[PDB]
């Protein structure tokens, strides 16, 4: 009953953060075995913002030039290398809070949660969404670079997500956790701006269907659409396109509510010609598009972690 | 930048959760040094939560009616007893991850995070508002009982709430950690409902005060209020009357934007009288009231 955003337990994650600093500059760090991994600008400062040679700026550091804390406990960094746009530190001492973990990148549309944290010190945790424009909407300030953003699924935490930077808009800008920006954005200071940004419609069909399996479900008709007529009038509200793709992957939730995807497609092409009236939708007067199918098996069906 | 619902990290409540067995009914319980705390209904049965009566009903019980679980391993209950609507079970091992924490009750109109869990373990974390009615709009499901809301401030957590029950509109009521209910509900079967509900004001102002952080200011308007004319206005929308105590804890935000908090009225008396216009305000199409003060502060650009 009732319908929140919810977030992951973020135990598993907690456990992971640290602090690490190069110079001036502090940052957080991922400590996973014996390897911490952090934002490679981490040995930058001002100009070297301003195009930056990473590869030359690393070879003036040495192993000591990375101070990395763990609550009280110095961690000796025995190691350095750079992987894409991260740094990877070798460190003495195996993390024993390691959780079984994974690597995943993840698409855009699809959902996280995002640990914040400053000087190693976890702060919140909060869902956010990767956008098709391939910026998250975040809450970040200064010190926030290296906080992650992950998925549980029974024991296992998949690390999809590292934060770099802010782009002009107050959105923000990342890599995965192979160093790998999402998107065109550069570790850099340059002109660099986000797209424009659709609503993700997988996303707000998914939640169409969390609200008719909460029994809200006054927006349903008697009839369907062609994906293509659906896609004319989505695109005039600025919806992502829907594709062959995402009408399977909605496939379960169709097939439990026994409502087909396209039935619903023309419910929602109503929701967005003639609005709400008025009313709501699981208590919301706007159409999230937060939510995906996923998410919405895991907080309507109970699972747990773990 | 950016503005989200942020919870608080949830990894020092989770390693305190438990799961409490009693007859065929089992729900969550917080598992704090050597003592696990629980819903006492655990203790009931059909007809018994129609109109339980809790001394009678734990007289019939003994230490080995409870089955404490931590994860698949049993923890050996050596004691029991009951603060108002909760059990106490002494248990025979220490809990060591166990978190500095204290238990506070909280006024309505503060924030709070919460752990959902089912059978002892954790499924996910929310940051909420207990309403001026005292309930708080959640997401629970059955098995959610037990389950608690915290803060933390600091590395010490402050635990002020405990899920007991869902109610008719699908709101949630529950206790704080000495077994105290929030609002005029008892653990029974009763026709309760949920008691008229405000707007909270003062979290609607402390919102805009986000927004203006953020470098937003198109709601700010040329006039100011008095404390007097702005009640008159708000309380005709469904909002929590203003007083001067509130006034003076928007003193921090006021003073960091340049903004008056009259004058800060003055613009959600517009607001309340000519609506939002299609315009957002950090991203929100509605005023929002869950962000008290304090939260904006621990969140937002100093």
């Amino acid at each position: 009953s009732g319908f929140r955003k919810m977030a992951f337990p973020s135990g598993k994650v907690e456990g992971c953060m640290v602090q690490v600093t190069c110079g001036t500059t502090t940052l957080n760090g991922l400590w996973l075995d014996d390897t911490v991994y952090c934002p490679r600008h981490v040995i930058c400062t001002a100009e070297d913002m301003l195009n930056p040679n990473y590869e030359d700026l690393l070879i003036r550091k040495s192993n000591h030039s990375f101070l990395v804390q763990a609550g009280n406990v110095q961690l000796r960094v025995i190691g350095h290398s750079m992987q894409n746009c991260l740094l990877r530190l070798k460190v003495d001492t195996s993390n024993p809070k390691t959780p079984k973990y994974k690597f995943v990148r993840i698409q855009p549309g699809q959902t996280f949660s995002v640990l914040a944290c400053y000087n190693g010190s976890p702060s919140g945790v909060y869902q956010c969404a990767m956008r098709p424009n391939h910026t998250i909407k975040g809450s970040f300030l200064n010190g926030s670079c290296g906080s992650v953003g992950f998925n549980i699924d029974y024991d296992c935490v998949s690390f999809c997500y590292m934060h770099h930077m802010e782009l002009p808009t107050g959105v923000h800008a990342g890599t995965d956790l192979e160093g790998k920006f999402y998107g065109p954005f550069v570790d850099r200071q340059t002109a660099q701006a986000a797209g424009t940004d659709t609503t993700i419609t997988l996303n707000v069909l998914a939640w169409l269907y969390a609200a008719v399996i909460a029994g809200d479900r006054w927006f349903l008709n008697r009839f369907t659409t062609t994906l293509n007529d659906f896609n004319l009038v989505a695109m005039k509200y600025n919806y992502e396109p829907l594709t062959q793709d995402h009408v399977d992957i909605l496939g379960p939730l169709s097939a439990q509510t026994g409502i087909a995807v396209l039935d619903m497609c023309a419910a929602l092409k109503e929701l967005l010609q003639n609005g709400m009236n008025g009313r709501t939708i699981l208590g919301s007067t706007i159409l999230e598009d937060e939510f995906t199918p996923f998410d919405v098996v895991r907080q309507c069906s109970g699972v747990t972690f773990q």
